[PDB]
C-alpha cells in the first residue's frame, strides 16, 4: 500500500517466535516495521487489531502508525508500522546502563502509567474496552530518548466486553513468557473466563520488570549487575515445570536485598514489589495504584 511503498528498510534489528522487526526510514524519520510472512497472517491481523483498539494510544503504549502489505515481486509481506526508539528494550537499557534514582523511578511509573491506560475500561461512544497483556516482560517494554517507557508487543493481548463479562478472543492456553507467568498460569489454577485474573497476573509480571529496573539503581556507586528476575533459581529458556516448582512449590521470588531499605525510592519500589508477587492475584496492587504510589514518590523527588 501507500505507506510500505514509501519506507525503505535500513537494518533487521530483532527476530522473534511472532514476526521480524526493522528499523526503517518513512518521511524521512526512523520507524520500527515488524514484517511477517504470509503464513503468519493470523497473528499480524491479531496484532494490527490490538493496536487499532479505540483511545488506546498513550505516552507510554508504543505508538502505532500502520498495518500494509508489500509485494516484491516474489512474494508478499504483512508490515506493522510503528513508532522507533533507538534505544531499544528495557532489558537491553537495563544491561548497558545504570540508572540514578530519578531514572528508576520514571521508568517505574512510565510502565505502570502505561499498564493503568492498557487495563482501564473507558466507557462511551469512543470507548476503550480494558486489556490485558500476557507477556509483559522488559524485552517488550521500550525505552523513549525521554528516559521513559512504553509497553509493547501487544499481539497476545486479549480485550475485556464488561457488559457481559466475556473476553475477545476467549483463551483457553497459557501464552506468555515462562519466566514471567504468573503462579496462578504456572499451575493452571487460573481462571482464563475471567478477565481480572488476566490484569492480576500483568501486575505479577511487573513487580518482576520492577526488580530488574531496581537492581540498577546506583547511589554511591553501589548497584547490582544486571540479571533476568530467577536467574539464582532456572536455567536460561526455563520450562513450565522448572518455574512452577519455584514459584508455586517453593514460593520463593526473586530476592530483595536488605540495602534497599537504606534508600526511601528502594523501599518504596521492594513494598510494591511484594505486594505484585503475592500467590493470591486477588491481594496484589492495581497498576493504578501503583501508578498513585509512584506519581506521590516522582514529586517529592523532584523529577
Ligand atoms: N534489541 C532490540 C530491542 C528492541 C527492538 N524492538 C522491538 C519491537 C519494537 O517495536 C521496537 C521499536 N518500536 N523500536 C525499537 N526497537 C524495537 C528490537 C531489537
Amino acid at each position: 500500500g501507500t505507506i510500505a511503498r514509501t519506507i525503505v528498510l535500513q537494518e533487521s534489528i530483532g527476530k522473534g517466535r511472532f514476526g521480524e522487526v526493522w528499523r526503517g526510514k518513512w518521511r524521512g524519520e526512523e520507524v520500527a516495521v515488524k514484517i511477517f510472512s504470509s503464513r503468519e497472517e493470523r497473528s499480524w491481523f491479531r496484532e494490527a487489531e490490538i493496536y487499532q483498539t479505540v483511545m488506546l494510544r498513550h505516552e507510554n503504549i508504543l505508538g502505532f502508525i500502520a498495518a500494509d502489505n508489500k509485494d516484491n515481486g516474489t512474494w508478499t509481506q504483512l508490515w506493522l508500522v510503528s513508532d522507533y526508539h533507538e534505544h531499544g528494550s528495557l532489558f537491553d537499557y537495563l544491561n548497558r546502563y545504570t540508572v540514578t534514582v530519578e531514572g528508576m523511578i520514571k521508568l517505574a511509573l512510565s510502565t505502570a502509567s502505561g499498564l493503568a491506560h492498557l487495563h482501564m475500561e473507558i466507557v462511551g461512544t469512543q470507548g476503550k474496552p480494558a486489556i490485558a497483556h500476557r507477556d509483559l516482560k522488559s524485552k517488550n517494554i521500550l525505552v523513549k530518548k525521554n528516559g521513559t517507557c512504553c509497553i509493547a508487543d501487544l499481539g497476545l493481548a486479549v480485550r475485556h466486553d464488561s457488559a457481559t463479562d466475556t473476553i475477545d478472543i476467549a483463551p483457553n492456553h497459557r501464552v506468555g513468557t515462562k519466566r514471567y507467568m504468573a503462579p496462578e498460569v504456572l499451575d493452571d489454577s487460573i481462571n482464563m473466563k475471567h478477565f481480572e485474573s488476566f490484569k492480576r497476573a500483568d501486575i505479577y509480571a511487573m513487580g518482576l520488570v520492577f526488580w530488574e529496573i531496581a537492581r540498577r539503581c546506583s547511589i554511591g556507586g553501589i548497584h547490582e549487575d544486571y540479571q533476568l528476575p530467577y536467574y539464582d533459581l532456572v536455567p536460561s529458556d526455563p520450562s513450565v515445570e522448572e518455574m512452577r516448582k519455584v514459584v508455586c512449590e517453593q514460593k520463593l521470588r526473586p530476592n530483595i536485598p536488605n540495602r534497599w531499605q537504606s534508600c526511601e525510592a528502594l523501599r518504596v519500589m521492594a513494598k510494591i514489589m511484594r505486594e505484585c508477587w503475592y500467590a493470591n492475584g486477588a491481594a496484589r496492587l492495581t497498576a493504578l495504584r501503583i501508578k498513585k504510589t509512584l506519581s506521590q514518590l516522582s514529586q517529592q523527588e523532584g523529577i
